[PDB]
Parts: structure tokens; C-alpha cells; sequence
């Protein structure tokens, strides 16, 4: 989408995976979808270093809405959970230096059963623009055939444009297309700043594996269409929650950087370990994700429960990820000719290799003819940065 | 097995899950199956508080054997990897006040392809006894019939007894039978100090869940036969490795305690987090696992992606574990009438409840009329101890 936005993958926080559709503010107030939750998340994004690290968008997912539209046909914030309305939350979020994302659905109802945009594409787009909304996530539930899905996604895109406000547009067009026919990524890219391809993540290693395996299986179809203004969206970062071991968390961060994924944390910023925080705020891995070249990486090799992924970076640098998919035993040795990495460019005539994950370690100069030898934890990833050099 | 051993479930360390069949001492001397690995783990069991917490058996699994028996038909330690031999390793382990476990297979080979014990049960038993072995784990691979399987496990049982040496006998008889016919657990217990029921654990939450699901499904057949001298073995603790989140590690420790499971760590004691160490050394939770009554706990309830398990303890105490099996979202609220716990006796007329996991916290006095409310982490467990007020 040529709206001048998302020149790098969008970074922020989204409530869905962690907080879901919790409407019970009486018995579950700390986890219910309320203005107070977003106000508190906003403060902590500023004070706990998240905005500094690049996480800029505070995003509302499903279950912010009143059950019905107002008399004047507009969407309304839930009066009990959002009594001060979207406009004033937008003011609060802007006052902290952050941008505000909101959520709607192309079809008749949102996935959670709240008012769809089946008509109203134009008034809804305008409502968001009046409110101060800086990002829209547009889910695809309750949609009447391919024709409407496509038409709806294309309509809301132009509608947001016609508001003349800068609004990052986040689509699930491809994901809700698969059931009928293969997506057309060139068309989707025209209309959308990023697009969900695959089933909602949850707080599990199984979910990470299934997203990586779908991505690598399908990589010839999706890798090249990604670039500034249009990204593949493999769903939210779930680091800092309950389901992933330290190693599986390193794997998600490493490979979301390889895939030029948007980085939407879905966690509780009020209750997050120092380890998870340091990983999500790792300047060097964020720098790989945010690389201005904006070329998505890919899986180079698979075999013996090992995966090798790499991503081209600006200035003849490469990121390399080595995954151990063996879920038994100890750290496994993996060796590769440095020549085989970065299409033989990265280390011609030399590489300087820095390990970034699981810890940051200068490894030194590798000749084009060198071997790289590493040890990789089960369900973990080693992430390397290769800097092309004349020296040595 | 009435040999006076395993009166509480056996505690220690077993190489298999973390170190497996690593024979590469040239390229990997610090993780190959060698007497140096076992000596290192022994020193740390003493120096790092493992022994003091009750971890007492340092156990060798598969891949310790030379490829061939000796000229006298006996098993031999690999001459390169176990150069001083098993007896001498046993001497060392004993000098630190620990016990040594070793491994054999009821069939013609071990699962990894080394010499099997079929036809050598009596000599193999005497060999182990002579060496000063304090425990045998007896795997079930390369056994052509259920007759040979049963005969082999019983025969080794009687041969161990006849050596005169106190040797804990860990069997896999039910595991290898189950595909073909329902095991008789009354018979297995007469011959075995503990018995593997289910597929080898690995370093995953999938493995944990599948072991718990198998145990809850089969609980009518296995819970009542467990007790001092004979335990269900749901396989090794993998806490301190790579594959489990903190909440999944808590779930393993909590439910191995509810299940009166043997506690065999398979980890690297040289490289283990403070968190993993304090969970595995948690004295209140080990006291539940090690309760002298020896009554295995069971699944009370399952619904809304929650499980409630409980175990009766010495002195009118109960352990209760509440699992959140929902792998999405945040800490979920669960409430149960305390009258529904411990068969109606735990909290009649009242009980004092202490949370043990994920943190120790006194919750206070609960009346027979009361409801316990808890928030449980996705893939996590809340473990409570109930003390009846009388
Ligand atoms: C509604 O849709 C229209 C139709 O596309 C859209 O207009 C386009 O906006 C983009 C973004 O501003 C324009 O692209 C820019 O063009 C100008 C002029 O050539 C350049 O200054 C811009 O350069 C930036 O990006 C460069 C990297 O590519 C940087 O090097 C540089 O520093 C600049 O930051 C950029 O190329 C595009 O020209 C228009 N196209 C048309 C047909 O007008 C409009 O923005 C949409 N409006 C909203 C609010 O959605
Ligand atoms: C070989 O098999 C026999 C028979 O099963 C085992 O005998 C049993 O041994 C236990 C433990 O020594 C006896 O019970 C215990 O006795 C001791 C001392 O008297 C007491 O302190 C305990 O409280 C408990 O009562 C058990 O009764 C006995 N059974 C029989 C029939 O004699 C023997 O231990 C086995 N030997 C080896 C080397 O495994
Ligand atoms: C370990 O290996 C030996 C040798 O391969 C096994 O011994 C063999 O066991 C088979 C049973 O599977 C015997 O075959 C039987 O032969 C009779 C007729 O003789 C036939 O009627 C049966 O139906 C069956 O086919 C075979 O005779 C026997 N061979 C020897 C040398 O004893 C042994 O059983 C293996 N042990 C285990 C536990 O797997
Ligand atoms: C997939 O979508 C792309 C973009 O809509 C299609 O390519 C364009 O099709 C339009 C309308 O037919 C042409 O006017 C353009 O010249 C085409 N290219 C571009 C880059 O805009 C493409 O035909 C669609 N279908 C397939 C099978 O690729
Ligand atoms: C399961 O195995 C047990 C023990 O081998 C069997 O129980 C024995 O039954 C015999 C009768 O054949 C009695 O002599 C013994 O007193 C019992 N032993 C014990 C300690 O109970 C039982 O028969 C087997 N059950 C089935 C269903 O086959
Ligand atoms: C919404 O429902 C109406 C019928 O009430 C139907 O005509 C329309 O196709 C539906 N719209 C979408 C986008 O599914
Ligand atoms: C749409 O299953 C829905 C849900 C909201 O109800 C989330 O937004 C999810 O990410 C999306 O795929
Ligand atoms: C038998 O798969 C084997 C293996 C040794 O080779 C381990 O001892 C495992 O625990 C056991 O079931």
C-alpha cells in the first residue's frame, strides 16, 4: 500500500492473544477490555522503554464496541468499558507520543459477534479518522463469498484514503481467501500495509512451529511480494506470556526479524520478566527486523531436524538463523561453509560474524573459504549477523 | 515388590533424556556417555544440595556397554568410556553417600543395539550385584513374545533377589505389553519396584500433557496398585532443560508429586538456572511426593480446559493441583467448593490451605461451606496443601 506508511514493519502492542474478548470487568477487572487497560499499557510503553525500542502503536483488537450502532448509524465505544470514548483515549495515547490502532471486520459481524462493516465502510473509515485512529486491523469473519471479501477489503482501503488521514491498514484478506482460492499477493499489496496469511497464533511452541512451517512451505509465493509499504504478517509476538520456554521465545524473536514481520507484542507490560523484556527490547535484533532494505528472509536449508534461515540486510550484511527442531537431548553441533551463506556474497572475501542470540558474542573474521561451527539448544535458534568486509 | 526398597518413590538422576546415546568423546568429551560425566554429576549432587533434598540414585541408562560380552559371557562397560569399570564407578558413587543405577534390556539387544540380557538373566543379575549396583532399569526392546516379556521381567526379578543385594528394580513390562494385551498390575507389582506405563518423555509440553492424559484415562487401573515398594513411573523430570516454559516446569513438578512418581531428573547439573534448581529442590513439594502413606493421587475433575487432581497424605492432609490446559490468553479463574475436595473430609469442619506452587503463600482457614478461588497460568498448575483443622 503506497500511503507512505510501514516503510519498515510496524511495531507496537495488540491486546488480542493475552486479553482476548474478556467482557467481565466485575469479576476479571485486571484482564477485561477497558479504556483503563489501554491507558495503563500506554503509560508503561513510555516509562518501561518500549517506545524508545520502537514499539509505537497501542492497538485495540476485537470487543471494544457497543453491541449496536448509535441512532446516526456510527459505531460506538462500549459505554461501560470505554465511558470516555475512542476520541479521548486517542488524545491520551497521542499525549504520550504513541499512535492508536483499532479493529473492525469486513463482513456483517466481527469474529467476536460485534457490529461488522458489511455496509458503512465509508462512515466507519470516517469515524476512525474523526477519532484519531492511526492504524486499523480489519478481520474477515462473517463474509458473504470471495466477491464481498475482496470488494470489502478494497473498499475500506480507498475509504481510509478518502479520509486523508495517515492510517496504517492491516488486512486478513489472504487468510480468509485460502478456503475458496489461492490469494493474489500483488493485488493485496496494492491495498494493504500488511496482511495476515495464517491461523491466529496462541501461547504455544506448536503454534510457532506451525507458523514457521507454513511460511517456509509457501515461501516462493509470499517472500518477494514483501517490502516497504507491504509486509507478510505472521501474527503477534507472544514473548513474556506463559507457553514458550526461553529458547522458544528466542526462536520467535529471531525468526520474526528474519521474516520482516510486523512486531505486535500481545503480553501484559505490567507483569513481564526482565529476560523477556530484554529480548523484546534487543536493539540489534529489532535493527535486523527494521532493516531499511526491507527484503524478507527465507529458509535456506532443512534436514536432520535443523533449519537454516537467512535475510539480506542493507550494505551487504546478512542475518542467519539456525533452528534445532529436535525436542530431545542437548545442544546439537551445526557446521556450514560460510560460502553457502548470503548467496556466497556475505563473506566474499571476508565476513565479520557477531552472534546476537541467544547471547551477543563477537565471533570474528571468517574468510570466504571458512566454516562456521555452532551449538543450538533444542527448540532454540542461533541468530548471527554477517558483515561483508575487506579486512582479513 | 517386597524387597524393602522404594518405600517412598525413588529420587535421583538418569542420563537418558538430556545425554541420550552420545558416543562421540573425541568431538564432545563433556556430554558423551562416559564415567567422567557420571563422576561430574555425583560431585554436583553432593556439592549443590541434590542429595540433601533426597536425590540419591545416580543412574546410567542405555549405551554404557561394550558391543560384545566378555569370554566368560558377561556384560562389560565400554573399555574407552568406562575405563575403570562399573564396580570402581560404584565405589566412587558410594564414597559420596549416593547409590548407582545401571541399565539392561529383557530382550536380545538394548533399544540402542547393545547386548540384551535374554538367556543371561542370572549371570547379568550376579554381575550387577558383584559390581555394587543399587538399582536396575530394565527396558523391553527386541522381545519376540509376551511369554518371553513376562518370563524375562519375572526371571530377572527373582535373579536380583537371589544375589542377596538390595537392588531397586525399575521395569518397563506394562509399556511393552500394552499394545497387545491389558497388563495385570497386581502381578507387575509383585515383581517390580516401579514400572514404565507410557512412551519415552521428551523436552516438550506435548509430552507432559500426553503423559498426564494417559494417566488420567487409565487411573481406574493403575492408582490403587501404587504404594510403598511399587510405583507408576511416568518417566523423567525434564525441568532444567530447553523445551518447557516456567509454567510447564511447575506443572511437571506439581503432578509428579500428586502421582507419587519416581523423581529422576534428566538434566545437566553443571548448567541449570536458579529457578529450575529451587523448583526441583522444593522441600514442601518433595515432602508431598515422598509422603510415607504412599497413596497415589488421581484426577478429580476435567472441564472448561481445567483439570483438578488430588492426593491423600499422612495426618488428614491433602495435596490439590489445578491445571489450566487453555494455551491462549491470561491467568484464568477457577473455583471449587472445598467440600468437593479430599472426598468431603479435607475441609470438614475446616482446613488451613497453603499454596506451594507457583509460589508459597498461606491462603488461610476454609470452612466446609467455603469455595477456593484461584487464577491459574496457561499450561501452569496451582499446587495447594490442605491441613484438616482436627
Ligand atoms: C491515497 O492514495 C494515494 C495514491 O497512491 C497516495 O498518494 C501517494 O502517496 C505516497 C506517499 O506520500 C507518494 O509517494 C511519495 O511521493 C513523493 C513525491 O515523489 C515523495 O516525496 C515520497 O518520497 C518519500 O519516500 C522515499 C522512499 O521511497 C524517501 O526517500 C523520501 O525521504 C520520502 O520520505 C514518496 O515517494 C506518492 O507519490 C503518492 N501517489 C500519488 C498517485 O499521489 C496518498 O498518500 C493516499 N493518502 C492517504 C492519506 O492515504
Ligand atoms: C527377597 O525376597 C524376599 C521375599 O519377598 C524379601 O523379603 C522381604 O523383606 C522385607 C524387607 O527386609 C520384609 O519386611 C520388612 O521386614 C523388616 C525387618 O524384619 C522390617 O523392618 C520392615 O518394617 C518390614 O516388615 C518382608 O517381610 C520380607 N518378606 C519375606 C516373605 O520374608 C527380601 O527382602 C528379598 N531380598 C532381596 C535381597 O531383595
Ligand atoms: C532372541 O533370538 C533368538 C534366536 O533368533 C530367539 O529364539 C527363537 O525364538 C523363536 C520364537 O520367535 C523360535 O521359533 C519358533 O520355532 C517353533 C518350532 O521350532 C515354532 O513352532 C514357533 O512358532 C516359532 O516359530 C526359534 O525356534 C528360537 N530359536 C532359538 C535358537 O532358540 C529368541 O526367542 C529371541 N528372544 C527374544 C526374547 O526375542
Ligand atoms: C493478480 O493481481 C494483479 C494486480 O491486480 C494483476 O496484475 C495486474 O492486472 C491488472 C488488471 O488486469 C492490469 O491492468 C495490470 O497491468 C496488472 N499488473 C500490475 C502489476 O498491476 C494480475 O493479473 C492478477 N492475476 C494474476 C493471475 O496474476
Ligand atoms: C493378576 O495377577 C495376580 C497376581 O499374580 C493374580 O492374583 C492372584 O490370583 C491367584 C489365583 O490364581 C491367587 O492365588 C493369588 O492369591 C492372587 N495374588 C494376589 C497377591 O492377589 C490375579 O489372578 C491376576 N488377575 C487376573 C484378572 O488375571
Ligand atoms: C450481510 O447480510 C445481508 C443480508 O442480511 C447480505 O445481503 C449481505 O450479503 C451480507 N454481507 C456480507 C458482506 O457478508
Ligand atoms: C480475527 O479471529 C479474530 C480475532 C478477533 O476476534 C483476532 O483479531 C484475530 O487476530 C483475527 O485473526
Ligand atoms: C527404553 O527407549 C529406551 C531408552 C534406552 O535405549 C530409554 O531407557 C527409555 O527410557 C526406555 O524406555
Amino acid at each position: 500500500l503506497d500511503n507512505g506508511l510501514a516503510r519498515t514493519p510496524t511495531m507496537g502492542w495488540l491486546h488480542w492473544e493475552r486479553f482476548m474478548c474478556n467482557l467481565d470487568c466485575q469479576e476479571e477487572p485486571d484482564s477485561c477490555i477497558s479504556e483503563k487497560l489501554f491507558m495503563e499499557m500506554a503509560e508503561l510503553m513510555v516509562s518501561e522503554g518500549w517506545k524508545d525500542a520502537g514499539y509505537e502503536y497501542l492497538c485495540i483488537d476485537d470487543c471494544w464496541m457497543a453491541p449496536q450502532r448509535d441512532s446516526e448509524g456510527r459505531l460506538q465505544a462500549d459505554p461501560q468499558r470505554f465511558p470516555h470514548g475512542i476520541r479521548q483515549l486517542a488524545n491520551y495515547v497521542h499525549s504520550k507520543g504513541l499512535k492508536l490502532g483499532i479493529y473492525a471486520d469486513v463482513g456483517n459481524k466481527t469474529c467476536a459477534g460485534f457490529p461488522g462493516s458489511f455496509g458503512y465502510y465509508d462512515i466507519d473509515a470516517q469515524t476512525f479518522a474523526d477519532w484519531g485512529v492511526d492504524l486499523l486491523k480489519f478481520d474477515g469473519c462473517y463474509c458473504d463469498s470471495l466477491e464481498n471479501l475482496a470488494d470489502g477489503y478494497k473498499h475500506m482501503s480507498l475509504a481510509l484514503n478518502r479520509t486523508g488521514r495517515s492510517i496504517v491498514y492491516s488486512c486478513e484478506w489472504p487468510l480468509y481467501m485460502w478456503p475458496f482460492q489461492k490469494p493474489n499477493y500483488t493485488e493485496i499489496r496494492q491495498y494493504c500495509n500488511h496482511w495476515r496469511n495464517f491461523a491466529d497464533i496462541d501461547d504455544s511452541w506448536k503454534s510457532i512451529k506451525s507458523i514457521l512451517d507454513w511460511t517456509s512451505f509457501n515461501q516462493e509465493r509470499i517472500v518477494d511480494v514483501a517490502g516497504p509499504g507491504g509486509w507478510n504478517d505472521p501474527d503477534m509476538l507472544v514473548i513474556g506470556n506463559f507457553g514458550l520456554s526461553w529458547n522458544q521465545q528466542v526462536t520467535q524473536m529471531a525468526l520474526w526479524a528474519i521474516m520482516a514481520a510486523p512486531l505486535f507484542m500481545s503480553n501484559d507490560l505490567r507483569h513481564i520478566s526482565p529476560q523477556a523484556k530484554a529480548l523484546l527490547q534487543d536493539k540489534d535484533v529489532i535493527a535486523i527486523n527494521q532493516d531499511p532494505l526491507g527484503k524478507q528472509g527465507y529458509q535456506l536449508r532443512q534436514g536432520d531436524n535443523f533449519e537454516v534461515w537467512e535475510r539480506p540486510l542493507s550494505g551487504l550484511a546478512w542475518a542467519v538463523a539456525m533452528i534445532n527442531r529436535q525436542e530431545i537431548g542437548g545442544p546439537r553441533s551445526y557446521t556450514i561453509a560460510v560460502a553457502s551463506l548470503g548467496k556466497g556474497v556475505a563473506c566474499n572475501p571476508a565476513c565479520f560474524i557477531t552472534q546476537l542470540l541467544p547471547v551477543k558474542r563477537k565471533l570474528g573474521f571468517y574468510e570466504w573459504t571458512s566454516r562456521l561451527r555452532s551449538h543450538i539448544n533444542p527448540t532454540g535458534t542461533v541468530l548471527l549477523q554477517l558483515e561483508n568486509t575487506m579486512q582479513m
